[PDB]
């Protein structure tokens, strides 16, 4: 792969979003990964319905704001014949009754491919594909407060991570000369977290905060 | 107990701090209820050191920013002999040597008293103590984006509460016919966070994220 992807640059990545008071971080995290295939596909950057998935993607075992996968919003959105534009189907940070209308649909994906756990394949998946989604350990103020360089928190798991997240490239810090690489991560907490709604997280630093661990994307 | 308490209007309680990319939750719900219960003995409301207790109460227990537990730190002002204030003692947000200099301690403690893990129990000790030390369970988004209202998690866990705060008081909200009791929580996010820095948090509900589970206060 090369040195350092950023797929912002190639006009991917939507603007960053706000999950609110409700645990929907993977509705957010599988719209990305969706907004950066139909762009590949089509060129027009559509902003996608988080609050399709958090209301209609019930039954491929998603829980509203009590928590999900990416790859049951991928299935569901394969069972359902398509997804609801940000702008028809707005978001409410609750779960309510599903409110889908094919009329409005601006997405579509046929499954989803699950990465092998690890770093290098990782890479390997974010050079060739797109913004890939991820779940990472978030639960540490360390992260809250996270403002910039290279996040690297010792206690954080690589297992059970809760988060949904988005890699959106990778790269490295010149000016550092030992443990300078990392993965640049969109965040669903609005633009005033982190550096500008963005993380760089600790990259080959064995599979620091579980990043490649539960690492996917849709096929459009 | 009175209906509704608040140790904010009596005095007891400085203004929100903020700790920033540190697990030292522990050390601000530890000088605040020392904070409180220095106010009761003395008349004089002294800021004191949270960077004190993360530097130095390793041997009672504690470890920095990778988390400690109230009592620890109440453990260590009295083997200590003392506690430094803020001003002379900063805050860093990050483990260093041990810094403490007796000729600048405002405050002691001679141990502290567990509360029974009843949220009865609890509201007794915040009406005739003053602002209690508890553990609560704050790993949501809907805790994380909190802004006003009694906040009700349905998914908090009474059990391993990570997170170390202050009850301050406690009431109830007219307006609202049921479910209408809190506890008056400072957190130690900043005022940006919540209100002003404060949530109220569901009370008499099942004890809400564990809040009178890991209860305490120190003797002065
Ligand atoms: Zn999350
Ligand atoms: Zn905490």
């Amino acid at each position: 792969a090369p040195r350092s992807v950023d797929w912002r640059e190639k006009g991917y990545v939507t603007p960053v979003k706000n999950q609110g008071q409700c645990g929907s971080c993977w509705a957010f995290s599988a719209t990305g990964a969706l907004e950066g295939q139909m762009f590949r596909k089509t060129g027009r950057l559509i902003s996608l319905s988080e609050q399709n998935l958090v209301d209609c993607s019930g039954p491929q075992g998603n829980e509203g704001c009590n928590g999900g996968l990416m790859d049951y919003a991928f299935q569901y959105v394969q069972d359902n014949g398509g997804l609801d534009s940000e702008e028809s189907y707005p978001y409410e940070a609750t779960e309510e009754s599903c409110k889908y209308n094919p009329k409005y649909s601006v997405a579509n994906d046929t499954g989803f491919v699950d990465i092998p756990k690890q770093e290098k394949a990782l890479m390997k998946a974010v050079a060739t594909v797109g913004p890939i989604s991820v779940a990472i350990d978030a639960g540490h103020e360390s992260f809250l407060f996270y403002k910039e360089g290279i996040y690297f928190e010792p206690d954080c798991s690589s297992e059970d991570m809760d988060h949904g997240v988005l890699v959106v490239g990778y790269g490295f810090e010149s000016t550092e000369s030992d443990n300078n690489k990392y993965w640049l991560v969109k965040n669903s907490w609005g633009e005033e977290w982190g550096m500008g709604g963005y993380v760089k997280m600790a990259k080959d630093r064995r599979n620091h905060c579980g990043i490649a661990s539960a690492a996917s994307y849709p096929t459009v």
